[PDB]
Parts: structure tokens; sequence; C-alpha cells
């Protein structure tokens, strides 16, 4: 099976999925290497080859330093990158239906990571399944990351910064320019990412160059309002000039600081990235998004708040113990292998190592919210948990969806609250961030993987609730006498909780802890 | 002039007030003298006499400590009592026009002073200026305070608490019985007050025994929601107890504990009042209303949220500068001889004056709240008494009119912001507490009394607003091309300013503050 593209002829391979066939397209490339003078610019695009590009395997991940936390632990490494790690990495997937759909609406993946990691080939992000069981067609593009993706000195070409989410951008573009091709409707694009990948797909709601690129959006625990999101032009700035300095690199002249940074080994690049900060935390984005003046024309809060952003449908949800994963990753008494019950006093450690550069009053006074107990040994540890997700995930993305829903648009909010059967991480870290993921691209679905039959229904629901809401703006389960899930409006704050047992309506989550994150905790 | 009343005659004196004459009765006995064994028991009704009381002079003002801080002080000197201390205290006064009237409205005038202080015949509640200018009839009474009015052990008649509740009852019934022989309206009554005496106000309107003895309610800085208003059924037997042991009073039995008590002389009750606690502040109020199960059938806060008290029309002001006052009684670094430029050391040691019992984490939450300055040498010294006035009357009379507008009924609220040119304080501590009361009464009215025109001005139309409140439950201002005064509701929070250039309709006054020390502060 080959496809002509407008820059050549890709040739795709069979899958067996179902008892039907699915065409994957892997490894497509989208734009120009960006190596040797190209490193930390924006992707240039691709001219035409002759023959044809075998799109037969995932292409390389683009470099990243790993999590090497737990070596030899699935529930960790099932995240690190699976193919090599090369700046050589702007590439793209595709995955369609067989036979050859004829406007298929098109799903478009982007992978969290903390803009720092990730990639496209995880398996959690196979988009077989998807293809087969709703025929639509999945796309899915690996961008740069860490500061070879996210390095700035605001305004010089050389290193405008933002330059990762230009990756995307230019997937974007490709797709609308190529997936005609494939048999996929460029007028039904949605996008749909978690975590970091979340906050891009949001970013590309308040994006001028990305608002004819897509359709509607879905937000998977994360948006750009989150506190990890965004980073300041003065913490770019500085983070840009300690690499320079931790590489030899500080110079007079900026264009200079530049130039010699693109002559480091990748390799010496990545191993100076954890130190651009003083102090940093399990939840640090050193090389994020900026304001650019070019992706980013104002403060991403200013532009949100005054309806500045594409008028169409969202998506939004969170995991019902969003927190729990980064506690391993320094809090003290903490561990994946015992039941972390805590003390006060590691509770109040805890806090110095999620909120490092944060007043000691700021402190209390998140302790004095998160401490009034309804004693129980577990208290602490629940709290700290509580105090993480609130704070980076379920807070901002609830607030997002409020700010967003108020300018017209309907906009749908999901509660994830089902443990994986499978979850190779202790019980105390009840439904992970992250582990909604397999859940939509279905993986359950797949009777040999040793799911509960209960998870195989569950997946199948919200695999056809995405797809819906991809190709219609509405995320029903029409046929299944299902829970039809109300639109989110700011009065109401009606939700639809996820679950294998009961699908509930709930409403205004978390009101109570999201009144001290969203308006009095920024004030300190 | 000689009236008949249920419990025998009273002749009056008259008054030549403006080239009219008003008739006066003052010291009128409604109860039996509380002495001896009556001491801390409910009033008892008054016998007939025969012959004719002569009601010519002002009564004998209740046992009370009196404010000795600045010994010939015009500005304190003016609220100490101006007639002779006496447990034999328990009379009224009234004031009526001349001619008698046929069916005049009524106003009732209850004093303030913390419920430890206060009488009826200081200058600034003279009803003579009231009677003559709006021909209304004032009545005004003294009730028992401190220990002698408010000592409780719940429950047992020796000393059940809100004694002095129940006097100001007592003279309401009086009213009741006798005000049409004086030519006034029963059905016509409207309560007003200030501080304490505005607190009261708001109790009788939850009084299920006082709601057939009034019509309508004033409240001047004081509702019952006070931080200062109420003592709980803790504080108020510990402080029994305490004033027990003080006076060799501690007794197993606690009906013993009464009988000693009524033993000791007034002078030996008064003088142990103040330590019954070990830290007070300027604004401790040591023997207050509790909730008694007669005058008080539940906590006031339940009542209120509830809509359990009576439906009625309210009027409900706060003054410019609450706070002033009480810094210069014991916060350091404050003078009425100096401009009292503090620091932020004396600030936070201010706060501790203010808030004795308070955890570290509540009292940097105020200073959090009251220091982000828009430096300004007076920053503090103005950030003091905005706390003070704030947390004790602004944002609770504005809770209190909220939550009692919820419930259907027309609110009025006012902002007083004119400073008296013949203020003795520095002109630091603003637009005082205490400082309506002498316009609202009609002094200014006085032309030899040396106020501006502009305040001559001020004082007739407040003098008018309030009447025509009491009348016809709107107080407004009909004839001479006024603001209207809006009905205050919990949605616009529309009130008036009430000042000698330029009165203005303004909404959610003290609103950031008010969030403070109405949703956060309670739960510290
Ligand atoms: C901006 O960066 C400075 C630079 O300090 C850093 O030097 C880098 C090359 C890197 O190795 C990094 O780890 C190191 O901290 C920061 O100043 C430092 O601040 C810390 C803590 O306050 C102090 O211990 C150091 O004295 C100080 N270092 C120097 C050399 O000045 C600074 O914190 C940072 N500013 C922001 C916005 O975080
Ligand atoms: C849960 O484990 C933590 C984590 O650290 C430990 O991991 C264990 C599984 C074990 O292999 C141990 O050797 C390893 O150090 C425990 O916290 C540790 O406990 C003690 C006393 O508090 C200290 O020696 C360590 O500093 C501390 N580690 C950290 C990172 O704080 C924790 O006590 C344990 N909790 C249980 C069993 O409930
Ligand atoms: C209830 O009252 C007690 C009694 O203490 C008081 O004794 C009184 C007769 C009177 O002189 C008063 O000034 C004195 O404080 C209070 O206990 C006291 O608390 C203070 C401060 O915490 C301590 O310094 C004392 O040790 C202690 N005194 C005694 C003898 O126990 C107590 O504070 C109070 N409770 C409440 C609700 O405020
Ligand atoms: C305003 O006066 C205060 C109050 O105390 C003083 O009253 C003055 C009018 C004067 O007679 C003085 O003798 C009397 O003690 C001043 O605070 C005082 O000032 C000094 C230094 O801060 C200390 O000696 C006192 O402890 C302190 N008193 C209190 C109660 O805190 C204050 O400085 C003054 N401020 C000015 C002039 O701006
Ligand atoms: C494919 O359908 C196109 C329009 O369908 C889409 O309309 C969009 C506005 C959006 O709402 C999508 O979700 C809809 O599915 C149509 O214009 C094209 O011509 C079609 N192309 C084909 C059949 O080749
Ligand atoms: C005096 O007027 C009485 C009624 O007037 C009042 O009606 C109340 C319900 C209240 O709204 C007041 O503010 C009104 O002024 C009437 O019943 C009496 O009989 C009158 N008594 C006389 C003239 O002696
Ligand atoms: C692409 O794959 C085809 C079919 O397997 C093969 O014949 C061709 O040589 C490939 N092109 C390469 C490896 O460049
Ligand atoms: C910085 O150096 C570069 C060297 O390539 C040069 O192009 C540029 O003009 C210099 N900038 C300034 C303004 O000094
Ligand atoms: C609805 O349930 C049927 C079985 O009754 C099942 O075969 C089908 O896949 C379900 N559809 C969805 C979208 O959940
Ligand atoms: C009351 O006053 C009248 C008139 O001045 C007087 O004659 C009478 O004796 C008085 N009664 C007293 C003092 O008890
Ligand atoms: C307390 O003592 C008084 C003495 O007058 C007595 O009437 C009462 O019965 C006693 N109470 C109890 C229950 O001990
Ligand atoms: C209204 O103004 C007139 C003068 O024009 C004055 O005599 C009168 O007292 C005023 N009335 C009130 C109630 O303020
Ligand atoms: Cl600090
Ligand atoms: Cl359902
Ligand atoms: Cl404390
Ligand atoms: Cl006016």
């Amino acid at each position: 099976i080959i496809i002509a593209t407008k820059n050549g002829k890709v040739r795709g391979m069979q899958l067996t999925v179902f008892g039907g066939t699915v065409t994957a397209f892997l490894g497509i490339p989208y734009a120009q290497p960006p190596l040797g003078r190209l490193r930390f610019k924006k992707p240039q695009s691709l001219t035409k080859w002759s023959d044809i590009w075998n799109a037969t395997k995932y292409a390389n991940s683009c470099c990243q330093n790993i999590d090497q936390s737990f070596p030899g632990f699935h529930g960790s490494e099932m995240w690190n990158p699976n193919t090599d790690l090369s700046e050589d990495c702007l590439y793209l997937n595709v995955w369609i239906p067989a036979p050859k759909p004829k406007n298929a609406t098109v799903l478009i993946w982007i992978y969290g990571g903390g803009f720092q990691t990730g990639t496209s080939s995880l398996h959690v992000y196979d988009g077989k399944f998807l293809a087969r069981v709703e025929r639509v067609i999945v796309v899915s593009m690996n961008y740069r990351v860490g500061a070879l993706g996210f390095l700035a000195l605001p305004g010089n070409p050389e290193a405008p910064g933002n330059m990762g989410l230009f990756d995307q951008q230019l997937a974007l573009q490709w797709v609308q320019k190529n997936i005609a091709a494939f048999g996929g409707n460029p007028k039904s694009v949605t996008l749909f990412g978690e975590s970091a990948g979340a906050a891009s797909v949001s970013l590309h709601l308040l994006s001028p160059g990305s608002h004819s690129l897509f359709t509607r959006a879905i937000l998977q625990s994360g948006s750009f309002n989150a506190p990890w999101a965004v980073t300041s032009l003065y913490e770019a700035r500085n983070r840009t000039l300690n690499l320079a300095k931790l590489t030899g690199c500080s110079r007079e002249n900026e264009t200079e600081i530049i130039k010699c940074l693109r002559n480091k080994d990748p390799q010496e690049i990545l191993l100076n990235e954890a130190f651009v900060v003083p102090y940093g935390t399990p939840l640090s984005v050193n090389f994020g998004p900026t304001v650019d003046g070019d992706f980013l024309t104002d403060m991403p809060d200013i532009l949100l708040e005054l309806g500045q952003f594409k008028k169409t449908q969202i998506l939004v949800g969170v995991n019902k113990d969003e927190g729990t994963a980064f506690l391993v990753y320094g809090a003290p008494g903490f561990s994946k292998d015992n039941n972390s019950i805590i003390t006060r006093k590691e509770f109040q450690e805890g806090l110095k190592i999620f909120f490092p550069g944060v007043s000691e009053f700021g402190k209390e006074s998140i302790l004095f919210h998160y401490t009034d107990w309804v004693q129980r040994p577990e208290n602490y540890r629940e709290a700290l948990g509580d105090v993480v997700g609130d704070y980076n995930f379920i807070c901002p993305a609830l607030e997002f969806t409020k700010k967003f829903s108020e300018w017209g648009n309907n906009a749908f909010f999901y509660y994830f609250e089902h443990r994986s059967s499978k979850l190779p991480w202790p019980e105390w870290m009840g439904v992970m961030h992250g582990y909604e993921i397999e859940f939509v691209f279905g993986l359950p679905l797949e009777r040999r993987d040793q799911y509960t039959k209960a998870e195989e229904i569950l997946s199948r629901s919200i695999v056809k609730r995405w797809a819906n809401f991809a190709k219609y703006g509405n995320p029903q389960e029409t046929q299944n006498q299902s829970t039809s899930w109300p639109v989110f409006k700011s009065t109401e704050q009606k939700y639809l909780t996820l679950n294998t047992e009961s699908t509930r309506i709930m409403t205004k989550l978390r009101a109570q802890q999201c009144r001290f994150w969203t308006s009095f905790f920024p004030k300190v």
C-alpha cells in the first residue's frame, strides 16, 4: 500500500487487529532534521523525495533524559523511549482503517512528559485499536523536548523558544496538506494529548497560527494554566544563561551563546539541563513554553480571561489521584514498596520538596487547608498526594474549563476514577496520573492482554465517547442506555465520572480545594 | 404636665427647643430595683405608686467601670456616666413633642458600651431635638451592664444570663403598655442603638419574646455576629467561676456561688471584672449576651442563617474609621497626641494586642491580607485601624445585612464618612466609631453649638431619613432633590454614603477585606 503525498510516496504496512486490518505508516518525516545550524531553530519545511519512503517502523525519539529512578520496573519504564534517541526525530505516524476510509475524522495525539521527555512510539499511544474499532484516522508526532525543544532568548531567531510547539504545528500543517490522500478529512481534526501534551493542545487553542489546523480539542490531565506549563521570560533567560555557563558557552554576544551551544554534543546539553535551576521538583519543567511573540502573542492567562482563543468544543478531564506518582520522586517517607504512612513532619518536608521557592506562610497555608481531618494513619500520605494533584492538575483543568466555557462554547468535563487491574504501582497510589491513556487508546479491548471484562466495557465506552466527540462534538454513547454527559457551564459545573461500576453526573469537583489554589494561593 | 400610666402618675418638665417646646419625662422607673436578693436576676415588674412621680431629672446610671485612660479629655470623658452609679438604675426617659401628639411614631434608643458600660443620660443621646424637629417620641432606658447585667450560669434562675437584655425588653413592654398615654403609637416603634446597643437591637430581632414589642430596627456600628457580641457558654462559665475565685466566692454548690456574690459590695464585683480573663483587649466584652435558652433559644448565627427572626425592615450602617479609637487603648506606638506612625514590628505587636488567643499563622494571614501596599509612612498605622474596624464592625454588619435581606425584607445600608469639625481626637483617627451618633440625634441642628453649616444640613438630612424609616420603613429624604437610598440586596449590595459634600450610591463595601474575615479567618 503506497500513498502519494505532497513530498513523495510512502509505503505502509498491514496490521491484523481484531479480525480486521489496519494500515500503519510509522515514521513519516514532516520536517528537515533540525541538525547542525538548525539546532534550536523553528522546524524547516521538508523537500521532495523520489522513490518510496518506507514508513514501516517507528522513527528515532527526540533527545531526552530518561527516568532511571526505578530500573527494571515496568511502572516507570513503560514511559521511557522505546526507539533510539536522535536530534533527527521530526517524524509522525498515521494509522488508517482498511479498507481505506472515504473522509474519516482525524485524531492527532500529542504526548506528555513535562516538555522534557516523551515519544509517540510508546505502546500506550498505539493508534491501531482506535483506527480499527472507530474507523477514525490517528496521527501522532515526535516533537523536540528539553532545551533542544524549548531553549529561549526571546526575539532571537537562533533560539526563539517554543520550537517543539512549532514542531507540533508543522505536523498539524502536514495533516492539513496530506491527510485527504490517506482518506482523512482535514476539516474534521481533533487534537488530544495528556499532561504536557494536553497543555500543548490548550496552547494550540490560543495560537493564531494553529487556528485553521484543527477542529476540536481534548485535554487529558493538563492545560497551559497549570503552574508547570509556561516558563516566564525571566526564568527562561536565567536558565539559558545558566546552561551557557555550565557548558563553557557564556558569551558577551547572545547570538554567540547559541553558536557555541550548537557545537556541543546533544549529550552534553542533556547532562546540564537538570542544573539550570538551583532548586527543582519532581514536577520541574526546566525548558518549556514561553511567551515568544510568535506562537504565543501574550501571557496565556490574559488571552484566556479575555476570550482570545479558538471558539470550538472542548473535552477536558483529570484522574482521581493525579498527585501520587510524583511523591516517590523525592518526598521523604514515601516508597512505591511500602505503604508510605508519613508523619506531620514528613508532610511538612514534602511541601518543601514540592514548593521550594514558597514563603513559610505559603506552606503553612497549604498545611492549614489540607490537614483539617474528618487519628487515621494515612491522613498525611493522602493529603500530600491531593495537594500535589489539586495544585498541579485538577484545579487548573477545572479553571481552564470554566473560563473557556464562559465564552459560549460547549465543554465536557470527566473525572476518571478507575484503577487499572494491571497497575504495577502500589495500591496507595490509587488512580494515577497517565493511567487513563491506555483506556482512551483501547488497549483493554484486546482480550489477550488480561484486563478484566469490566475494563473492556469501560474502554469500549470511552473510545466511543472520544470518537463521537471528535466526529460530532458530543461525547455521548448513544446505543447502550448510557448516562448522558451534560455540558459543563460555569454555574452548575456538571461533570461525568468514568468508572467500571456506575457512571455518575456530579457537580463542582474539588470546590473547596480549588477555591484555595485558584483564589488564595496565587497571592502568596 | 402630668400623665397617668398603668403604674401611676408621672410629672414631666417643659423644655425650650428651637422656638418650640418639648416635654421630657426623665427617670421613670420601669422595674423593681434589682437589689439584694434580686441582684443577677431577671428584672421584676414594678408595683403601683400613688402621688406623682417626678420625672424631672435623669436617674442613676447602672454600676460600671469608667474609662480613666485620659482624665480631663473630652474625647473619652463624654462617654463616661454623668449621673450617679447605683444598682438602683432601672429607669427610662421619654421625650414628647408639644403640643402632645396624637399617635406619634416611637424611637427607642439602646446605648452601646460593650455591654460593660453606658447610660441613657449622655448628652449625645438627648432625644429633645428629634422630638422637636420630627415630632416623634424618643424613649431611652438604662439597662444593667457588666457582671451585674450579664453574669451567667446557664439554666440557673439565680444568674441565668442576659439580664440586661431582659431589662431592655421590659422597658419595651413599658412602652407597649404606656406610650399611648403620652400620645405615642405602640404599633409604630423603631429600635435604634449603636455598637453593643446595635448588637442588642439585632438580638431583639432574634428573640421571640421581643417580636411583638417593636416594628422596625436601626443598627449603628454593631450586630450580634460581631466577634465581641456574644459570650460562649464555655467562656461564661469560666468567667463566672473566675469572678467567684477572685471574690472568695468559690463554692461546691453553684447556687451558693451566687448567694455569696450577692453579699459582695457592687464595687468589689466591679474591681474584679477586668481579670476574669487571662488576656483582654481594648474590645473585650467580659460579661455579655449568652445563649441562655430564654432570651436566646439557640446560637444566633444559626438563627440568622436559617431565617428565624422577626420579618421587618432594617437600617444598618458603619463609620469609615471604626477601628481607630481602640488603638490608643494599648497598641504599641500609638498616641492620640502624635501621628502614630508605626513600624512593621509595632503592627505585628498590635495584632498580638487585638488577637491574643490567635495562632501565629492566623496573625500572619492578617498581616498578609493587609500589608500589600498600593513607601508611605502611615501604611502600617492605617492598616491596623482597618484590621480592627473590618473585623469587629464593618464586615459583621455587612454580613448581618446580607443574611437578613436574603429572607425577603427591605434593608438599607449606609457608610458614614463625615468627621465632626469639633472632634477632640487627632486627625489620623479620621471618622471615628461613635461619632455619627450626635448627627443622628440632631446636635448640629443647634446653631449655638458651633458645628459648620454643612454639618447642620447633613444632620437635618440624617434626622429626616431616620424618622422616615421609623414612620414609613423607607429612609428617604423626599423634598430636597436628594439621592434616593436603594434597598440593599445580596446580589448588588448597594449602599449610601453619608457626607457633607456628595452623597453617593456605591456597591460591595470592603468586598476584598470582608471575604478575608467572613470566609477565611473564622477557620483559623
Ligand atoms: C538564576 O540562576 C542563578 C545562577 O546560579 C546557578 O548557576 C548555574 C550555572 C547552575 O549551576 C545553578 O544550579 C546555580 O544555582 C541562581 O543563583 C544561585 O542561587 C542559589 C540559591 O539562591 C545560591 O546558592 C547561589 O549563590 C546562586 N548562584 C550564583 C552563582 O549566583 C538563581 O537562583 C537563579 N534565579 C532564579 C530566578 O531562580
Ligand atoms: C517506606 O520506605 C521508605 C523509603 O526508603 C526505603 O525503602 C524501603 C523499601 C527500604 O528498602 C529502605 O531500606 C529504604 O531506605 C522509608 O523511609 C526511610 O525509612 C527510614 C526511617 O524513616 C530512614 O532510614 C530513611 O531516611 C527513609 N527514607 C526516605 C527516602 O525518607 C519508610 O520508613 C518506609 N515506611 C514504612 C515501612 O512504612
Ligand atoms: C479559664 O480561667 C482560667 C483561670 O485562670 C485565671 O484565674 C482567675 C481567677 C483570674 O485571675 C485570671 O486572670 C487567671 O488567668 C485560665 O487559666 C489560666 O491561664 C493562663 C494563661 O493560659 C495561665 O497563665 C494560668 O496558668 C491559668 N491559671 C490557672 C489558675 O489555671 C484560663 O485561661 C481560662 N480559660 C479560657 C477559656 O480562657
Ligand atoms: C507617639 O507617642 C507614643 C506614646 O507614648 C508617649 O506619648 C508621647 C505623646 C510622649 O509623652 C511619650 O513620653 C510617651 O511615652 C510613642 O511611643 C513611645 O515612644 C518611645 C520609643 O518608641 C518609647 O519610649 C515608648 O515605649 C513608646 N510608647 C508606647 C506606648 O509604645 C511614639 O513614639 C510617638 N510617636 C511619634 C512621635 O511619632
Ligand atoms: C469531507 O466532509 C467535509 C465536511 O465534513 C465536515 O464538516 C466540518 C465543518 C466538520 O464539522 C467535520 O467534523 C465534518 O465531518 C466536506 O467539505 C469534504 O468535501 C468531504 N471530502 C470528501 C468526501 O472527499
Ligand atoms: C394609631 O395608628 C395605628 C396604626 O398605624 C400604624 O400601623 C402599623 C401597622 C405600623 O405600620 C405603623 O408604622 C403605622 O403608623 C392604629 O391602629 C391606632 O388605632 C392609632 N391610634 C390612635 C390614633 O389613637
Ligand atoms: C522499502 O521496502 C521495500 C519492500 O520491502 C524494499 O524492496 C525497498 O528496498 C525498501 N527501500 C529501502 C530499504 O530504502
Ligand atoms: C553579535 O555577533 C554576531 C556574530 O555573528 C553578529 O552577527 C551581530 O551583529 C552581533 N550583535 C551585536 C549587536 O553586537
Ligand atoms: C454496547 O453493548 C453491546 C452489547 O450489548 C456491545 O457489543 C457494544 O460494543 C457496545 N457499544 C459501545 C459503544 O459501548
Ligand atoms: C414633685 O415636684 C413638685 C412640684 O415642683 C413638688 O411640689 C413635690 O413636692 C415633688 N414631690 C417630691 C419631691 O417627692
Ligand atoms: C445547692 O444548695 C442550695 C442551698 O440553697 C439548695 O437549695 C440546693 O438544693 C443545692 N443543690 C444541690 C442539687 O446540691
Ligand atoms: C430642605 O431644604 C430646606 C431649604 O431649602 C430646609 O429649610 C429644610 O429643612 C430641608 N429639609 C430637610 C428634611 O433636609
Ligand atoms: Cl519566608
Ligand atoms: Cl453508563
Ligand atoms: Cl501558634
Ligand atoms: Cl444629596
